[PDB]
């Protein structure tokens, strides 16, 4: 019976690169605390695994056994919206990093894709936010986002970790996850 991967909170860890991308069209975002994330799960019908949370998600996402970590790689928010990012189990955790880095590559995706802010919504099993790149900044970015909570696994033999970042309120299918005065704002930078 295999032994999962363990992980981490990484909230503060992540929210100074996270409210220094949304920055005065955004609000800064604040920790959320477990509870407040298993609340905001359970109103949209999300119960497992228990009492969820961001580490209990990340493990979840990873995959139940540390030797192997299988589904990292290919993890996504197709069932547990929020930012996802697996990296490899053989290198540093630095959520500067990580989140700098899917910011570059979603938003690049944004801009190259049809989207357009008046009709786009926000679909994951659909371009463009079928690129987890560019789910990642429809949640960095949203309006709906108040709050944050990060955990990363930790402790992965193999495959990679994930961290994932839990946004209240998440973003949904048929959100419009940008303002037209937003993306105008987002091509300007």
């Amino acid at each position: 019976t295999p032994t999962p991967p363990q992980a981490d909170e990484k909230t503060e860890d992540c929210l100074a690169i996270i409210n220094k991308l949304r920055s005065d069209l955004l609000g800064t975002l604040a920790k959320a605390e477990d509870t407040e994330v298993t609340e905001s799960l359970k109103a949209i019908k999300i119960e497992e695994p228990a009492s969820p949370t961001a580490p209990k998600i990340a493990v979840t996402l990873a995959g139940s056994n540390v030797d192997t970590c299988e589904s990292g790689e290919g993890a996504n928010a197709k069932k547990y919206p929020g930012l996802v990012i697996p990296f490899p189990h053989d290198t540093e955790f630095n959520c500067n990093a990580l989140i700098q880095a899917t910011y570059t590559a979603g938003l690049d995706h944004l801009k190259q894709s049809n989207f357009e802010p008046s009709t786009g919504t926000y679909d994951v099993e659909n371009a463009p936010f079928n690129n987890v790149n560019a789910s990642n900044v429809a949640f960095l970015l949203s309006e709906k986002s108040k709050k944050v909570s990060c955990a990363a696994t930790k402790d992965c033999k193999a495959g990679h970790d994930v961290l994932f970042c839990y946004f209240i309120d998440p973003l949904r299918k048929e959100d419009k996850p940008f303002t037209a005065e937003l993306y105008n704002a987002l091509w300007g930078l």
